[PDB]
């Protein structure tokens, strides 16, 4: 029961029995109930003066005002009719005069105030992973549109460099450690709700490795044309993928000479494995990615965790 | 054409016809696309030094190296068959010297690097009824962080008894409500901004916006006591001019406001202002109990 509930009942009880029933319900249901003690009382002793009750109505009110120090309006003091029958009391005078006190003073100071509770900002990550020979100005383009769906874009650059500005996912392990290093150092400055992580070719291949050595928890990923070559040897960790409940949209071209093979034998142990995903075949499409690929994007996301 | 697309067809033609109708397309398509030039550079060469054009080769070679400062690994350098032909000369030893430096240096300082690209701020201000407070109102909008949205609760400065206030004065509660209002946007630049009001509380609200003291997106009331609705026709034009949404709730045994409530959405319907009318079974002069859920709607709602 809040405190309105209770205040409504209260009064429907007036009006419904009498005085005396309004005055037994509030003292039976107010216990416990936080709110303004100040109006309780009032309402407690306004019904036990009202239903005859004036007595207890005394110490109701000494009880309010002076053990208590609350204060109610001048004009209704004087003049609420529930009050009379408290006039004939010297010490409902006394009360009067030390509200009117606390009135005259609590009304000169009256002043605005405002009290503000700050949101938590929930902060989504995605990490996109960028192919062999690439490095973050080739990869940004396709994956710039997660912002739209409020998106932090983490793009990693591989260290093992292979020509000016190209960069590898040779040692997928150092891809690994990194990638990690990378995402531990965010959650730690952070710790955000959802984490998509996409990738590219190899890109997708350091991912996938990741997060099946439980080094980065993700709620979904996206990947395109994969390059997975050890698909057959990751069967035993591709169990962590149907014990965490992790989304997987993939998608590769029908012309992709190098990745559409791995991707679809990828595709088929997710079936095998019932991990909730979705494949995509483009047609005519070879190693690169679609030219409506940001709006696949949307659609993944909205599967991953948009959907729930 | 993309720096992708680029590379596949000119590979493609490199299969499909010789090294040297290759390295023609990629010389007419190459020009504009943006990506990793030392690799288009090196598609280049290679393909020119493969057709036999060593001496266009040489100038490539040169430019992505002496002029451009790139570099490539030093045992492709010096085993890609493609390249043979470029042993002869000695622009080629320097060439691939030059590289060989390039190369200790930038292998020794591989280092992993990332580049983060960030993605609001809303507010929501919600206005208790009268002879309540902060704490009482407080546990009825509190739910609206879970929409991000920082919540402004404010006070009026118009005591009744302790810890009781009320929007009597319709007027200072307007100019309190801006003078809270301004003071966080020039701080925030807040993007959404929806107020909400429970009986008193909303008609303040109410008030305020069609004074255009306050910029707002959409409104969320409760029982709102609009007891002047009749008197405020020609300013209720102002919803239909900048477009606001709004969602009223209200109890059917609420003696006190299912009257105004309810020839309020009238006016909203003759104005043909985009709302949303619910009213509650049962319910009186207090919030539904699954209020925070009707919440989620009228936010839902008002910025879709």
């Amino acid at each position: 029961m809040t405190y309105i509930q209770l205040l409504n009942e209260t009064l429907h009880c007036y009006a419904s029995k009498g005085s005396l029933e309004a005055y037994t319900y509030i003292m039976e249901h107010a216990k416990g109930i936080v709110g303004n003690e100040a109006q309780i009382y009032n309402f407690k002793y306004a019904l036990a003066s009202a239903a005859g009750l004036e007595e207890e109505a005394m110490h109701v009110m000494k009880e309010a005002i002076i053990e208590k120090g609350f204060w109610y309006g001048n004009e209704y003091l004087i003049s609420d009719d529930d009050l009379k029958p408290l006039h004939k009391f010297e010490e409902f005078h006394q009360m009067v005069q030390l509200c009117k006190e606390r009135e005259e003073l609590a009304k000169k100071t009256e002043r605005a105030d405002v009290k503000y509770i700050d949101s938590k900002k929930k902060e989504k990550l995605f990490i996109a992973m960028h192919g062999d020979q690439e490095n973050i100005a080739i990869v940004e383009p396709y994956w710039k549109s997660v912002l739209d769906q409020d998106y932090t874009l983490a793009l990693p650059q591989s260290s093992q460099i292979q020509f000016s500005d190209g960069f590898v996912w040779d040692d997928i392990q150092r891809g690994k450690e990194e990638l990690k290093e990378h995402y531990v150092k965010f959650i730690e400055n952070h710790r955000g709700e959802s984490v998509i992580i996409g990738g590219f070719s190899a890109g997708a291949r350091v991912a996938l490795y990741t997060i099946l050595h439980k080094d980065i928890d993700v709620d979904g990923f996206i990947f395109m044309a994969p390059w997975l070559p050890e698909i057959d040897e990751w069967n035993e960790l591709l169990e962590v993928l149907q014990d965490k409940n992790i989304k997987g949209y993939v998608v590769c071209g029908d012309q992709d000479e190098d990745c559409f093979e791995c991707t679809q034998q990828f595709v088929q142990v997710l079936k095998d494995k019932n991990i909730e995903h979705e494949f995509k075949v483009v047609p005519n499409l070879k190693h690169d990615y679609p030219e409506d690929f940001d709006e696949l994007l949307k659609e993944a996301i909205k599967y991953i965790e948009d959907k729930s």
